[PDB]
């Protein structure tokens, strides 16, 4: 932990599982970084994605995407059949 009066260095913490992705004040990483691997941001502060540090974050994004795909597969398999 820590006891300093300092504010956040970037990056949202509930993400990808955050409901305010429209008006939330903290950075949702939804794009691959312009300057990776050369980035001065420590792991868990950059506005973008890094296919080495934030590689587990890309896995968490795929996890919620395949969950949402399974929810859409159930919708198209109701009053209708999959094909
Ligand atoms: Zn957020
Ligand atoms: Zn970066």
């Amino acid at each position: 932990g820590s006891f300093t009066p300092t504010k956040k260095e970037g990056r949202c913490r509930l993400f990808p599982h955050c409901p305010l992705g429209r008006s939330c004040p903290h950075a949702h990483p939804t794009k691959v970084c312009n300057e990776y691997p050369n980035c001065p941001k420590p792991p868990g502060t950059c506005e973008f994605l890094h296919p080495n540090e934030d590689e587990e974050l890309m896995k968490e994004m795929e996890r919620t995407r395949e969950e949402f795909q399974k929810r859409k597969a159930d919708l198209l398999a109701a009053k209708r059949k999959p094909v």
